């Protein structure tokens, strides 16, 4: 019964957000998520009006990594398609709850040929801290769609990189 936000206004969603948790049934990202920490995201417009840039920026091994997808407006304010043609995979991303400036909660449910579909949720402030009621509201969005309280995590700041730097 995956939920968009009412009332959703996409363009108060974009600039620059911190992901502080994040929870999922993915096998993978249950294994790697401990090392995960906070980083940054920023939603622009895409190449086209009727897609949104996506920028992530985060700590992995010793560098400041940038990953950049573009996401695809669909037939529903608050619903973002993802879609990777060479790996026959597709992610659908939702804005379950956000106050726009503040916090956000995403949820990602991902396709795949061989295996069944996994659920994400990423948890998002304006600043790379909120108050600890917003944590549990993100902790029990996560478990009401499916993920166990076991995989779901709350990372560490550490802080920000800008690729590029030095």
């Amino acid at each position: 019964n995956i939920q968009v936000q009412e009332n959703f206004n996409i363009s108060r969603i974009y600039g620059k957000w911190y992901n502080l948790a994040i929870g999922s049934t993915c096998p993978w990202l249950k294994k790697i998520m401990d090392r995960m920490t906070v980083s940054t995201l920023v939603l622009g417009e895409g190449a086209t009006e009727a897609e949104i840039s996506m920028t992530s920026t985060r700590w992995r091994k010793g560098v400041c990594e940038e990953t950049s997808g573009a996401y695809e407006k669909t037939d529903t304010d608050g619903k973002f398609l993802y879609h990777k043609s060479k790996w026959n995979i597709t992610m659908e991303s939702y804005v379950v709850h956000t106050n726009y400036d503040e916090y956000a909660i995403f949820l990602t449910k991902k396709f795949s040929r061989h295996h069944g579909p996994t659920i994400t949720a990423k948890l998002y402030g304006r600043a790379p801290q909120l108050r600890e009621t917003l944590l549990q509201d993100f902790r029990v969005v996560a478990q009401g769609v499916g993920i166990p309280e076991d995989s779901i995590f709350t990372m560490a700041d550490r802080g920000e990189c800008v690729p590029g730097e030095q």
